[PDB]
């Protein structure tokens, strides 16, 4: 299955959001990150992807597709926008949950990450 996440200047959260900010997928599913507004990209957060996964970064304004196979959670962010974060989960029972939760990010970023994990049933 293929999923799309859009990058928007405004959400129910406030400024700068991935929509949806959380997605649970099966191994081998894909997500394409699609800027709706200009000035956004996507990249994995340092330390916040599973063993077996590779890091990634898109260019500003680029449509960017990623295939997720390694099981676990994947914290993603948008470079120019500090609060703009999201979580992709592959499978149930992710093993690197504490890598996202135990992080010490700006409050707003951390609450968005924590909310994403909780919405994923963790
Ligand atoms: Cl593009
Ligand atoms: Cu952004």
């Amino acid at each position: 299955a293929d999923f799309e996440v859009h990058m928007l200047n405004k959400g129910k959260d406030g400024a700068m959001v991935f929509e949806p900010a959380s997605l649970k997928v099966a191994p081998g599913d894909t997500v394409t990150f699609i800027p709706t507004d200009k000035g956004h990209n996507v990249e994995t957060i340092k330390g916040m992807i599973p063993d077996g996964a590779e890091a990634f970064k898109s260019k500003i304004n680029e449509n960017y597709k990623v295939t997720f196979t390694a099981p676990g959670v994947y914290g993603v962010k948008c470079t120019p926008h500090p609060f703009m974060v999201g979580v992709v989960q592959v499978g149930d029972a992710p093993a690197n949950l504490e890598a996202v939760k135990g992080a010490k990010n700006p409050k707003k970023a951390q609450e968005r990450l924590d909310a994403a994990l909780a919405a994923l049933g963790n």
